[PDB]
């Protein structure tokens, strides 16, 4: 009937950082999945069932 | 009837940081799933059943 | 009936940064999926079921 | 009936940065997928069921 | 009936940047995909089911 | 004088002088070298009498901003300076 | 004079002078070096009488901002300086 | 003078001079290097009489901000300095 | 003068001068080097008379801010200094 | 003068000058070296007046901030210093 929404956050990601210095890394992958970086996922769904927000670094071989 | 919502957050991720310095790393996987970068996921669903927010860094081989 | 929404955010990603200095990296993958960069995904759906927002770094060989 | 929406943001990404200095990198992949850059994806969907926002660093060989 | 929308954002990407200095890079790919650049995708769809916004950096060999 | 108003309507949105910095703003460097900034002086019931005989008299504020002053035996900034040197 | 108003409406929304810094704002360096900032002076019930005979008189404040001054035997900043040197 | 108002409304949202810093704000370095900041002086009931005979007089505040000064036998900052050296 | 108001409403949301920092704020370094900050002086009932005969007089505050001074036999900062060296 | 109010309301939310620091704030280093901060002086109904004969007089306070001073036989900071050395 009477709604006031001010500065409301729903499904929000903010303030994600990564700092590296003098860093060395080696990756040798064969048929797999390697994730080293940053993933920032924000999701807001209405009337949506079975919703996946993030799916990172999997190796799926279902039947 | 009479709702006021100010600065309300629902399903919010904030303030995620990683700091690395003089770090060496070596990854060698074969058919697997390696994750070294953390993920920030925020999810809000309305009338959504069976919702997954994060599915990071595994291996699924269901039959 | 009477709605005022001011500075409201739904499914928003903001403020994602990575800083690197004197960093070296080697990647050698064969048939795989290696992710090192930044992914920032924000999603809002209305009446959308089974919606994925991010699917980074996958290797999928389902049957 | 009476809606006022001021500076409301839905499915919005802003403020994504990457800073690198004195950084060397080597990638040698065959049949694979290597992602080292920045992907910033924002998606809003109305009455759309089963929508993917981002699919990065993928290797899919379904049958 | 009475809608006022002032400075509203839906499916908007802005403020994405990368800064590189004294950076050298080497890529040698055979039959694969390598992404090192910036992708900024903003999508807003109405009455569209099954919409993908970004499909960066993959290799798909479905049968 | 900035005024934004909305009276006697069913809906009103008023925005005064608002500033937004959305986007990418890049500055390589923003140095400032040898800068004098913001000098203010206030006096009340002002009355001045100056009598000078062979000298130098300056009334007011002094503000000197220099980046590089080269040379040996030089004077960069002087206020009320008397120099009587033999050689 | 910044004013934002919304009266006699069913729904009124008003923002005064508001600042947002959304996005990416990159600054490589923000150095300041040799800077004089914010010098204020207030004098109430003030009158001045100056009598000078062969000298130097300055009435007020002094602000000197330098970055680099090189050279042997050099004076960089001097207020009320008397120099009587043999050589 | 910053004002935001919403009167005689069913719903009113007033925002004054607000500041937001969402997003990425990167600064490589923010050095300060030889800086004089915020000097204030207030004087009430001040009458000035100056008599000078061959000297140097300065009446006020002194502020000197320098970064780099080289030189053998050099003076960087001097206030009320008298130099009488034989040679 | 910052005011945010909402009178005679059914729902009022007043927000005065508020600051938020909800992002990534990166600073590599924030050094300050040789800095004079915040000098204040208040004087009531001061009626100054100055008589100078061949000297140096300064009437006020002295603030010197330096980073680097090189040199053998050099003077970096001096207030009320008298130098009479034989050679 | 910061004011936020919501009166004659069935529902009121007033917010004064508030600060939020959510997110990631990163600082590599926050050094300060050779810094003078917060010097104050108040004088009420004091009694003084200056007469000088060939000397050096400074009236007030002194604040010197230096990071590094190098050199042999040098003087970094000197207040009321008298230097009469035969050579």
């Amino acid at each position: 009937v009477l709604y006031v929404g001010s500065k409301t956050k729903e499904g929000v990601v903010h303030g994600v950082a990564t700092v590296a210095e003098k860093t060395k890394e080696q990756v040798t992958n064969v048929g797999g999945a390697v994730v080293t970086g940053v993933t920032a996922v924000a999701q807001k769904t209405v009337e949506g069932a079975g919703s996946i927000a993030a799916a990172t670094g999997f190796v799926k071989k279902d039947q």
